[PDB]
């Protein structure tokens, strides 16, 4: 189980424990998965998606049953296999990002470009620049949110945890349907309960008993 972000990442003055990333409460490394909505014209191929998220064009390719140069239709959610490793007491997958234009912010990079796969808190915590002091050409360490299954999750038969990008209209029940798991199991992984509220544009952990489906459909 990991703590749920609970929209604490939309206010870059918030300092909650969860905004700095998932907590290293299990094995030191593991295979994990991210999700990412294809965006044209900059991030709609395996090369550019894996360049942004620091994966590999063929892992993206095999994970979605496409070729490593297949253009992905805009707004399609694709799975991105990434190595998750403990770092300073946090689970993360290290990636790098050059600011393309002066005017981008830690929040715009976190919520817009990376689609809430990281937080401005984690970006600020792991980069030297002050928030109001960013210029085109600055090179940022990007800690992407991932986690490794706990011994309790591994005992229940979960091999991977997946970071899911929640869209408007979904529920822990409809998301768990995509991956064929108990709606409960999704609530455990994010330390939620039956009455808990799940916001869109906020990443959610999904425990997987097998590899994710090649094509995620209705979200
Ligand atoms: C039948 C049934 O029951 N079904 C169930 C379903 O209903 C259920 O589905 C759920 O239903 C829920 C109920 O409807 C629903 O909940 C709602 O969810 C909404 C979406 O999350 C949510 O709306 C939220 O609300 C929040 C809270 O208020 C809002 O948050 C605010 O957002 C603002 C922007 O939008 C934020 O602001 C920005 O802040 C950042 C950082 O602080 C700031 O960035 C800085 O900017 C400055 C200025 O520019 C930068 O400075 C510049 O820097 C550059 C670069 O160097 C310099 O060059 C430059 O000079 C310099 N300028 C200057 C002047 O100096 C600086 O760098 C930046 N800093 C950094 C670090 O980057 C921005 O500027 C700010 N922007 C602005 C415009 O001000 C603000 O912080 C933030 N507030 C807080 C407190 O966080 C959200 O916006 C809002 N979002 C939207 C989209 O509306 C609702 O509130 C929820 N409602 C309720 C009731 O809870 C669920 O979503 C829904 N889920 C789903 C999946 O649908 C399901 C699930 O349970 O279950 C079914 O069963
Ligand atoms: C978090 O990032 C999301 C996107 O990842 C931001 O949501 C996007 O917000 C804009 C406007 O705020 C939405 O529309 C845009 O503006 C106009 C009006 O619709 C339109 O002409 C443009 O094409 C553009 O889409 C946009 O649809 C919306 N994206 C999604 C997926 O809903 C969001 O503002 C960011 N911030 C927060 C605090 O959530
Ligand atoms: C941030 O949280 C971690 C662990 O996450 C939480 O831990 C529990 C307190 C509970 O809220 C769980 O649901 C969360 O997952 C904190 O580390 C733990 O600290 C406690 C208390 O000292 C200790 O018993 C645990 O063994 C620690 N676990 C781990 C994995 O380190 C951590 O201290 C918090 N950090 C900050 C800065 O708030
Ligand atoms: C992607 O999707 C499925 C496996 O998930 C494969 O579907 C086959 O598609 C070919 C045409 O490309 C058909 O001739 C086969 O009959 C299909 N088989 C089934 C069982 O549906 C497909 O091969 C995969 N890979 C691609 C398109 O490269
Ligand atoms: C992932 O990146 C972080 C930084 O974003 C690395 O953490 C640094 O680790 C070195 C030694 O390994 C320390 O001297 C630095 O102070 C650390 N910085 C921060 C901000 O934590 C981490 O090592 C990287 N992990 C991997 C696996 O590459």
């Amino acid at each position: 189980q990991q703590e749920y972000l609970n929209n604490n990442q939309l206010d870059c003055d918030n300092t909650h424990n969860s905004t700095y990333g998932n907590v290293c409460n299990s094995v030191t490394s593991c295979q994990s998965y991210l999700t990412f909505k294809s965006s044209s014209p900059e991030y709609n191929t395996p090369s550019s998606i894996s360049y942004l998220l620091n994966s590999t064009p063929s892992l993206v390719a095999k994970s979605n049953n496409i070729t490593d140069v297949t253009p992905i239709i805009t707004d399609t959610m694709v799975t991105v296999p990434v190595t998750c490793s403990c770092s300073g007491g946090r689970y993360q997958h290290n990636a790098t990002y050059n600011l393309k234009k002066t005017g981008e912010t830690y929040f715009s990079i976190a919520n817009n470009t990376y689609q809430s796969l990281t937080t401005c808190q984690a970006l600020m915590a792991q980069n030297p620049y002050d928030a109001k002091n960013l210029f085109a050409g600055d090179d940022l360490h990007v800690p992407l949110r991932c986690a490794c299954p706990t011994k309790k999750q591994s005992d229940a038969g979960f091999k991977y945890l997946l970071t899911y990008l929640v869209s408007q209209g979904e529920s822990p029940d409809s998301i768990a349907e995509i991956f064929g798991v108990d709606t409960q199991s999704v609530l455990d992984a994010n330390e939620l309960d039956s009455k808990s509220v799940v916001f869109y544009f906020t990443p959610l952990l999904v425990p997987l008993k097998t590899e994710p489906p090649a094509r995620l459909q209705i979200a």
